C-alpha cells in the first residue's frame, strides 16, 4: 500500500485518499513574517507526569510509541484547545541526510527530524470517534536539529535494534515524554490534519518554535530502521516525510510576540 517511495509516495497518495488534495492538510510552510501573535490564546499546558508508555512497533512507515489512554493521564490543554485531549502515541519523521526529515518548514527551512505527539479529544470517548470530528484530535510538533545529543531521546533510540523491520514491537514502559520537550512552550498553530494516510482533517496542529537538538548519531540510528518486514529485500527507513501542502484559507496564529 502506500509508502514513501517513488511508486507509492506522497504524489500518490490522493488516488486512494482524495482527501490529500483537500482543504486543511498538513504539513505547512510557516511562513513566520505572515503568522500572528493572537492574544486570545490561553496558556498551554503539557502535563506528562502521569505518562504510562507501553510499546513501541516499527509500523513499515515509522515507529510509534504508544501509551495507555484509558485514563486521563498525560494530557494537553490550554492554547487554542477546549477541553482535554489525551496522548495516545508518538513518533517522528525524519531524512536520509541531516538537510531534510521535517514535514512542517519554517520560512522554507527544513529540519533533519520532527518528532509528533499524537492527542485525542476526551469528549469523543476514544481515538476512532475522535478521527470522525473536525476537533478530535491534538498533535504537539517539535523539531529536531543535529547538534548536542537529547539525553531523553537514548532509551528510544537504544531499542530501536529490536524493532527493526516492518510489524517488529518491544516492551517500553516507564518511558518519560517530558525528556523530549524543548525548555520553551512558544509555538505556531493552525487547523490541519494527520501527514499519512488516511490524511483526516481532525486535527489542531502545535508546532513548538524552538526546536531540540539530537545528535548525529542518534539520528543516524533511526536511519538504520528499515520499512520492509523481516526476510524481505532491505530499504532503510528514510525520508518518512510528507513535503509542505497549500496553506489555502487558513492562517497560522503564533502564542508570542
Ligand atoms: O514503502 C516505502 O515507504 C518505500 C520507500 C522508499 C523505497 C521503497 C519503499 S517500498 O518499496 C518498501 C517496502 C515497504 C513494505 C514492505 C516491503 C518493502
Ligand atoms: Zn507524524
Amino acid at each position: 500500500h502506500w509508502g514513501y517511495g517513488k511508486h507509492n509516495g506522497p504524489e500518490h497518495w490522493h488516488k486512494d485518499f482524495p482527501i490529500a488534495k483537500g482543504e486543511r492538510q498538513s504539513p505547512v510552510d510557516i511562513d513566520t513574517h505572515t503568522a500572528k501573535y493572537d492574544p486570545s490564546l490561553k496558556p498551554l499546558s503539557v502535563s506528562y507526569d502521569q505518562a504510562t508508555s507501553l510499546r513501541i512497533l516499527n509500523n513499515g512507515h515509522a515507529f510509534n510509541v504508544e501509551f495507555d489512554d484509558s485514563q486521563d493521564k498525560a494530557v494537553l490543554k490550554g492554547g487554542p484547545l477546549d477541553g482535554t485531549y489525551r496522548l495516545i502515541q508518538f513518533h517522528f519523521h525524519w531524512g536520509s541526510l541531516d538537510g531534510q526529515g521535517s514535514e512542517h518548514t519554517v520560512d522554507k527551512k527544513k529540519y533533519a527530524a520532527e518528532l509528533h505527539l499524537v492527542h485525542w479529544n476526551t469528549k469523543y470517548g476514544d481515538f476512532g470517534k475522535a478521527v470522525q470530528q473536525p476537533d478530535g484530535l491534538a498533535v504537539l510538533g517539535i523539531f529536531l536539529k543535529v547538534g548536542s545529543a537529547k539525553p531523553g531521546l537514548q532509551k528510544v533510540v537504544d531499542v530501536l535494534d529490536s524493532i527493526k523491520t516492518k510489524g517488529k514491537s518491544a516492551d517500553f514502559t516507564n518511558f518519560d515524554p517530558r525528556g523530549l520537550l524543548p525548555e520553551s512552550l512558544d509555538y505556531w498553530t493552525y487547523p490541519g490534519s494527520l501527514t499519512t494516510p488516511p490524511l483526516l482533517e481532525c486535527v489542531t496542529w502545535i508546532v513548538l518554535k524552538e526546536p531540540i537538538s539530537v545528535s548525529s548519531e542518534q539520528v543516524l540510528k533511526f536511519r538504520k530502521l528499515n520499512f520492509n518486514g523481516e526476510g524481505e529485500p532491505e530499504e532503510l527507513m528514510v525520508d518518512n516525510w510528507r513535503p509542505a501542502q497549500p496553506l489555502k484559507n487558513r492562517q497560522i496564529k503564533a502564542s508570542f510576540k
